[PDB]
């Protein structure tokens, strides 16, 4: 799963859909406990003309895990990667 | 295909994806020969707490069909039809 959130045995990562679009519009934003990755992919063409995928990625840190010890990482093939250790660790 | 845009024999039909939020989220907008169906669903629970899918599904009219031909309809199913004849109908 590249869209997934799970907290592991004792940590917590996050698999994120940024394929089609980049930092510049890739809005990764926290809120204490809360980890909203406002995405968005404007000029985006499909089945119909233009459309814009803009997202409010907003999902919460477990209480047992330490906002500080959460990272990002956008890999080259599009996939940003939210993940920090417990607290525990 | 439910988010289809397709010039027909002489017909201009549109569907798209309005399953998961409503018309005070789907903002059907047009400017002049375009067809900007600003989407939006808000408060999106999914494999990572909540997201949005905020569109901005602009795709234009052919030069052989009238704009005021063209009328939307929004289905139970949530199927958005953008649908009008040519010009030539």
């Amino acid at each position: 799963g590249l869209s997934e959130m799970r907290l592991e045995k004792d940590r917590f990562s996050v698999n994120l859909d940024v394929k089609h679009f980049s930092p510049e519009e890739l809005k990764v934003k926290v809120l204490g406990d809360v980890i909203e990755v406002h995405g968005k992919h404007e000029e985006r063409q499909d089945e119909h003309g233009f459309i814009s995928r803009e997202f409010h990625r907003k999902y919460r840190i477990p209480a047992d895990v330490d906002p500080l010890t959460i990272t990002s990482s956008l890999s080259s093939d599009g996939v940003l990667t939210v993940d920090g250790p417990r607290k525990q660790v």
